[PDB]
């Protein structure tokens, strides 16, 4: 097992055909999950499933730059469960993070960060037990 939040040096930052794989299990009410892909302060790719937003489950994605967020990106599939074990696998594509769930693709999101050697660390976060964290290319 892993200690949240759990951080993922990613040397030399990503480049398409890195392929990234988190193994974990939700908590039993979980409220939240986060990934942060960082380029330094920035947020290159943030990937937040919310069990509860109004009642809601949404997996919300954004870019944080100079401390402001840009604007979401939504979509509303939702494969997370309260209690149960996950696998992500977020792969890097020339222009895009494509993000599967339990082998099931779900999104991608467009690169807004364009210095893709200086996204350098991802932080796992939220209310997880986390199982495993890493890369390998393909
Ligand atoms: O955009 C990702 C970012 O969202 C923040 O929450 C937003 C919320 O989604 C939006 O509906 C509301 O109007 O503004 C909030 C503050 O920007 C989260 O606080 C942050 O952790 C990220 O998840």
């Amino acid at each position: 097992p892993l200690i949240v939040p759990y951080n993922l040096p990613l040397p030399g930052g990503v480049v398409p055909r890195m392929l990234i794989t988190i193994l974990g299990t939700v908590k039993p009410n979980a409220n939240r999950i986060a990934l942060d892909f960082q380029r330094g302060n920035d947020v290159a790719f943030h990937f937040n499933p919310r069990f509860n937003e109004n009642n809601r489950r949404v997996i919300v994605c954004n870019t944080k730059l100079d401390n402001n967020w840009g604007r979401e990106e939504r979509q509303s599939v939702f494969p997370f469960e309260s209690g149960k074990p996950f696998k992500i696998q977020v792969l890097v594509e020339p222009d895009h993070f494509k993000v599967a769930v339990n082998d099931a693709h779900l999104l991608q999101y467009n690169h807004r960060v364009k210095k893709l050697n200086e996204i350098s660390k991802l932080g796992i976060s939220g209310d997880i037990d986390l199982t495993s964290a890493s890369y390998t290319m393909i």
